[PDB]
C-alpha cells in the first residue's frame, strides 16, 4: 500500500486476524494508522497493542484531530 501521515481510527466492528499482514480490531480499538490499500472499501494499515497490519477500512471510522 502507500504511506500517509499519521492518524488515528477508533474501530467500529470487530474484524479478527488470519495473515501475517492482518490485526484483529474489536469495537472501540483506537488504531494508528500509517498505510492505505485503496478499494471498495480496501483496506488501512496501523499498530495497534504491539502488532501491525490491514484491516478492512469500512471497519473503523476516523478520529478527528
Ligand atoms: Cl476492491
Ligand atoms: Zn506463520
Ligand atoms: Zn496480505
Amino acid at each position: 500500500g502507500s504511506h500517509m501521515k499519521v492518524v488515528y481510527y477508533r474501530a467500529l466492528y470487530p474484524f479478527e486476524s488470519r495473515s501475517h499482514d492482518e490485526i484483529t480490531i474489536q469495537p472501540g480499538d483506537i488504531v494508528m494508522v500509517d498505510e492505505s490499500q485503496t478499494g471498495e472499501p480496501g483496506w488501512l494499515g496501523g499498530e495497534l497493542k504491539g502488532k501491525t497490519g490491514w484491516f478492512p477500512a469500512n471497519y473503523a471510522e476516523k478520529i478527528p484531530e
